[PDB]
């Protein structure tokens, strides 16, 4: 067995503390481990983002723009939480797919069948104001030609809307299929547990203060940094037993769910933050069906 | 005659301390008073920026690529300036309209007849490396769709070129000619002496550490202020005569300039500061014929 004692986990990409050259053999291995995991990897990490929000005081009252929803089944379980907590939040799922119907039925939701574009970003502006907007990206076309393209129409949505705060899918392309150095908006990259075994994607996470954008330019040396700090972090660190982490799953992934949970708010009142946790976990994993 | 007593001049935008209601029979007065005014107002404003740039210790060595450049004959004074200094600067001036022939037979300076585009800042940058980019963009097509076109495409002369420092042509959409809410690169918004009558142009000068890009959002609210702020500073200010500004000329502008070219190193030693700004004037003057 592969044992180890951590502290807390890598929470951001800057903490990785090592690399390793990529073998591109571990393509060739098993992606996932649980069901719906996918679902898993996005309600943790939008979870995670959106009660930092509310700790900020942003939260309360803002529309939730999730561009790339559907089929978004995972999204219901988010609106849940902030329904039942007293959070007013008004939800707009834009994807050109169909959503999980289990999002239909639901004043504070709307879910929009459009593929969005500069123009149609516009108009849902003049429609959203006055409103405060927080927007969410998990927007898929891939090509690093591909790539470009959609980290190129998520800084277009976020000059559109212009939101309090953005969530962005992230994974730089790699080196060995560099076409050119491009920006990205400035924030914490946030490393997600339960995301595929090699998988290099991050979200990154932002706080709009001032009239202010601030960019980051990302180029074939940052590229070649991502791949091997997220090959370190996938096959050596995500395979440790975090043995001094008293927990029914001591697998590195669970290890670092609990950091991400342990930050979620509660009606409910614990002892302890694991009482918190187990709970938050089990109520996530039998909403979405995982064993 | 119109007398006032000043201790400083308004160097930035946000020095402005009063507005006025833009007039539109302005517009109809005298533009300009000084024969190759346009010349000496680019000259002080890029004087200013670059010796700045000198105490910065980023001007030496590096490759100035001056876009909009042509004829560009104040700029054979600012190339010399810094070469009698013993700066080592290499000029690259692109346009595509022709350059004046003095600026010819210097090994230290090219001349490109070229109307640039994305894809030719793409090939300089890929032929300038790895030399340091100081980038002056002055660059006209007007409308207020040419106006987002030419700061749209300075905004691409930045990401591509990536400089170590930038002066660009700023100057306001006029609020009632509105089309949309935009980004600039954020700067000190240089206000400049000799610019015409009533224009609301200034210099958006940049300098640019690590490898972050910050912008800023320019809107219809922002587009008033710009408008009132330069109707005061052009209307009132400009129409001052400092009369406790001890030079043979009183008037705003030359008490304005005299704040930029205090700012200019020499090799002359000069027992006053009033003794080196007379010598520059003096000096810029009879290059540009100006009486
Ligand atoms: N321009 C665009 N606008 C909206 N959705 C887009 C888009 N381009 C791609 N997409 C969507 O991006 C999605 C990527 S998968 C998104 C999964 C979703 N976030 C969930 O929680 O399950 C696909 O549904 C695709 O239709
Ligand atoms: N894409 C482009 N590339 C280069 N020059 C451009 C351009 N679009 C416009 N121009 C130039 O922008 C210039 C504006 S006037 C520039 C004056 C010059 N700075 C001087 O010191 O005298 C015109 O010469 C025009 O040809
Ligand atoms: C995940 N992943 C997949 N294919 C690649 N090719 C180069 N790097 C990678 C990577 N990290
Ligand atoms: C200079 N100038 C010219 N035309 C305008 N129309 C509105 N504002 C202006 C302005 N400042």
């Amino acid at each position: 067995m592969d044992v180890v004692s951590l502290d807390k986990p890598f929470m951001y990409f800057e903490e990785i503390d090592n690399e390793l050259d990529y073998e591109p053999e571990s393509a060739n291995e098993v992606a996932k481990k649980l069901p719906y995991q996918g679902q898993l990897k996005l309600l943790l990490g939008e979870l995670f983002f959106l009660s930092k929000l509310q700790r900020h005081g942003i939260l309360d009252g803002a529309t939730v723009v999730y561009i790339g929803s559907a089929p978004g089944t995972h999204i219901r379980y988010l609106r849940d939480h902030f329904y039942n907590l007293g959070v007013i939040i008004k939800w707009m799922l834009i994807d050109g797919r169909h959503h999980d119907p289990i999002l239909n039925g639901l004043r504070d939701v709307t879910l929009v069948t459009r593929f969005v574009d500069e123009e149609y970003l516009r108009s849902i502006k003049k429609q959203l104001h006055p409103s405060k907007i927080i927007l969410i990206s998990d927007v898929r076309s891939p090509s690093t030609a591909d790539l470009l393209s959609n980290y190129a129409l998520q800084n277009v949505m976020i000059s559109i809307l212009n939101p309090v705060a953005s969530s962005l899918k992230w994974r730089c392309p790699f080196p060995d299929q560099w076409i050119k150095d491009f920006y990205i908006p400035h924030g914490n990259k946030m490393l997600q547990p339960f995301a595929p075994s090699y998988s290099a994607e991050m979200r990154l996470l932002s706080i709009y203060t001032g009239e202010n954008m601030r960019l980051t330019r990302v180029t074939k040396s940052d590229a070649v940094n991502y791949e091997k700090k997220m090959y370190y972090l996938n096959k050596i660190v995500r395979n440790k037993v975090v043995v001094n982490f008293d927990y029914p799953n001591q697998e590195y992934d669970y290890f670092h769910m609990y950091f991400m949970l342990r930050t979620v708010y509660c009606n409910k009142t614990f002892p302890t933050t694991k009482a918190k946790v187990l709970f938050l976990q089990q109520s996530i994993f039998r909403f979405l069906n995982i064993p």
